[PDB]
């Protein structure tokens, strides 16, 4: 019941131990393009990234995907990012101490306040984005 995209999406943002891929992000930074694909990607990233607690996994996945888009995917990744905002910055609050006491959450924090940090510099972002 799944398209090819929210196979390859749902694979990169899996709650296991793999990191995605660099060929996994750039194929989705490359679909990203075609706009059937664009939505099936946003949808499952706002599911994941809207996550929580035991499942930080698929938060801090979903950023490092969401931040490869921004990058590498098109234009509409930065413009989905700014009607979302709210969410992205609310993730730079995101807490996990998991059983044996560790800070899961601080990873997600950190990668949230980069990505909004990029996101506010457009300049910035359209010169990463040229040479990308
Ligand atoms: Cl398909």
């Amino acid at each position: 019941g799944y398209s090819s995209t929210q196979v390859l999406v749902r694979d990169a943002t899996a709650n296991d131990s793999r990191t995605p891929s660099i060929d996994t992000l750039d194929d989705l930074a490359q679909r990203s393009y075609d706009s059937v694909d664009f939505f099936e990607i946003m949808d499952m990233l706002d599911k994941r990234l809207n996550d929580k607690g035991k499942y930080w996994r698929h938060v801090a996945k979903s950023l490092t995907v969401l931040d490869y888009l921004v990058r590498f995917g098109s234009e509409n990744c930065v413009l989905w990012c700014r009607e979302n905002f709210y969410v992205i910055k609310t993730l730079r609050e995101f807490r996990h101490e998991d059983e044996e006491g560790f800070d899961q959450g601080q990873i997600i924090r950190v990668k949230a306040k980069e990505l909004v940090s990029l996101l506010n510099d457009e300049e910035r972002l359209r010169e990463e984005r040229s040479m990308n």
